[PDB]
C-alpha cells in the first residue's frame, strides 16, 4: 500500500527510523514552487509566499510537492515514505510555476525561515551567479543554527570546470550531488571543489501535485535526502549544532571516489546519527 522509494534504504534512513527517530518536532522549510498541501501523504503546517499571485500552499509546477515528499511524506499505508516522516513541514514559495524566482524572492524566503525558527532549510534551486544579499542570508541562517542544504546543480562535468552553483557554492550551504540506485554518480550531477555529499538523485519517486506520485531526476532530488537526514540527526540529538550535524553527514559518508565528483561520499544517516 505504501511505497518505499529506493532512496530511504540507500542512505539507511530506515535504520534510524527503526530506532524510533523520525524527525518529529524538528522544523523544516522547503524554499521551492509551493506544496500541494491538500495531498494526503503530506502535512504542511505553515509557510509563506514571496511570489506574486500565488499562495504558499499550492504547487503550480510540481517540483515543490516532489521535494517536500522526499523529506517528509507521511509514514502511513499510502503513497511513499519520507526520510524524516514526523518533521514539521513548512512551505516557503520562492519559485513560481515555471520554476523561476528572483534573488529577492529567495533571499526573503531564507530571511523568513531564519526569523521563524527553521532548523533545516532545503533549497532545490540554484543559479550561475549569487548575490551579496543571498550570501549574507545563508551565512546568517547558518550562524544562527540553521542547516542550509542546497542542490549542487545539474550541469555535469565540463572537465576542470566547476559546474557547482549558488546557493550551493557558498560555504554555509551544503552542496548536494546526485547518485542513482546503483550508488553511482549521475551524469547531470554538477562537479566542483565545493561538492559535499551525494544523496539519491536519479529515478526519485515522490509526491506530485493533484494527489499522485511521479518519478523525477535532478540534484533537486538529492538535496531533500540530506535536509531529511539532518532532521533525523536533530531529533535523535537535538543538542547538536548545525556544524555538528553537517560534520556528521560529511564525516561518516561512504566513499565512492574523487571528491571533485563525489564530495566526501554517499550519505549514511545511521553512522551520522550514531
Ligand atoms: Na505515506
Ligand atoms: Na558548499
Amino acid at each position: 500500500a505504501q511505497t518505499v522509494p529506493y532512496g530511504i534504504p540507500l542512505i539507511k534512513a530506515d535504520k534510524v527510523q527503526a530506532q524510533g527517530f523520525k524527525g518529529a518536532n524538528v522544523k523544516v522549510a522547503v524554499l521551492d514552487t509551493g506544496i500541494q498541501a491538500s495531498h494526503p501523504d503530506l502535512n504542511v503546517v505553515g509557510g509563506a509566499s514571496f511570489v506574486a499571485g500565488e499562495a504558499y500552499n499550492t504547487d503550480g509546477n510540481g517540483h515543490g510537492t516532489h521535494v517536500a515528499g522526499t523529506v517528509a511524506a507521511l509514514d502511513n499505508t499510502t503513497g511513499v515514505l519520507g526520510v524524516a516522516p514526523s518533521v514539521s513541514l513548512y512551505a516557503v514559495k520562492v519559485l513560481n510555476s515555471s520554476g523561476s524566482g528572483s534573488y529577492s524572492g529567495i533571499v526573503s524566503g531564507i530571511e523568513w525561515a531564519t526569523t521563524n525558527g527553521m532548523d533545516v532549510i532545503n533549497m532545490s534551486l540554484g543559479g550561475a551567479s549569487g548575490s551579496t544579499a543571498m550570501k549574507q542570508a545563508v551565512d546568517n541562517a547558518y550562524a544562527r543554527g540553521v542547516v542550509v542544504v542546497a542542490a549542487a546543480g545539474n550541469s555535469g562535468n565540463s572537465g576542470s570546470t566547476n559546474t557547482i552553483g549558488y546557493p550551493a557554492k557558498y560555504d554555509s550551504v551544503i552542496a548536494v550531488g546526485a547518485v542513482d540506485s546503483n550508488s553511482n554518480r549521475a551524469s547531470f550531477s554538477s562537479v566542483g571543489a565545493e561538492l559535499e555529499v551525494m544523496a539519491p538523485g536519479a529515478g526519485v519517486y515522490s509526491t506530485y501535485p493533484t494527489n499522485t506520485y511521479a518519478t523525477l531526476n535532478g540534484t533537486s532530488m538529492a538535496s531533500p535526502h540530506v535536509a531529511g537526514a539532518a532532521a533525523l540527526i536533530l531529533s535523535k540529538h537535538p543538542n547538536l549544532s548545525a556544524s555538528q550535524v553537517r560534520n556528521r553527514l560529511s564525516s561518516t559518508a561512504t566513499y565512492l571516489g574523487s571528491s571533485f565528483y563525489y564530495g566526501k561520499g554517499l550519505i549514511n544517516v545511521e553512522a551520522a546519527a550514531q
